[PDB]
């Protein structure tokens, strides 16, 4: 499923997202962007051999499994599967324990790169909250 800005922001918002952490939902929203251009579906090939999954982005190295990452952890403890569901529940759940696992959201390369710093609000602008 491919969400728009609002509707996602919507559903991020539902599942606790919105200052979670300590972190406004536009960061949340603005994460997404980059990261899986708002498609549960987007996965990526890393060098090391792993792979991102779903909305987030979230790496086989460590934080679900999928088969063929050896020597990599589950702390999200899904298949990583799970993760392109256009249910975005798992996705949330697994990224609230990156997010509090002490780096905050500087793990999504992405947002360090293109949202910290910011008008994170912007995306959440317009939408029915
Ligand atoms: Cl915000
Ligand atoms: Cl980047
Ligand atoms: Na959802």
């Amino acid at each position: 499923k491919v969400f728009g800005r609002c509707e996602l922001a919507a559903a991020m918002k539902r599942h606790g997202l919105d200052n979670y952490r300590g972190y406004s939902l536009g960061n949340w929203v603005c994460a997404a962007k980059f990261e899986s251009n708002f498609n549960t579906q987007a996965t990526n090939r890393n060098t090391d051999g792993s792979t991102d999954y779903g909305i987030l982005q979230i790496n086989s190295r460590w934080w679900c499994n999928d088969g063929r990452t050896p020597g990599s952890r589950n702390l999200c403890n899904i298949p990583c599967s799970a993760l392109l569901s256009s249910d975005i529940t798992a996705s949330v759940n697994c990224a609230k324990k990156i997010v509090s696992d002490g780096n905050g959201m500087n793990a999504w390369v992405a947002w360090r790169n293109r949202c910290k710093g910011t008008d994170v609000q912007a995306w959440i602008r317009g939408c029915r909250l």
